């Protein structure tokens, strides 16, 4: 199981979702603008992309 997606940083969310549903194809992808405070519960279903102002991934998405 792979879980980090580090290549996919500074992609758009179009770009990084066709990779990350190659390889978790049930995920449960959210966007959020980064530097959102998040809780921190672990979910195995969901990939959290942060996105910064020109809507590319700005952070490493990850499973959780």
């Amino acid at each position: 199981m792979k879980t980090e997606w580090p290549e996919l940083v500074g992609k758009s969310v179009a770009a990084a979702k066709k990779v990350i549903l190659q390889d978790k194809p049930e995920a449960q992808i959210i966007v959020l603008p980064v530097g959102t405070i998040v809780t921190m519960e672990y979910r195995i279903d969901r990939v959290r992309l942060f996105v910064d102002k020109l809507d590319n991934i700005a952070q490493v998405p990850r499973v959780g």
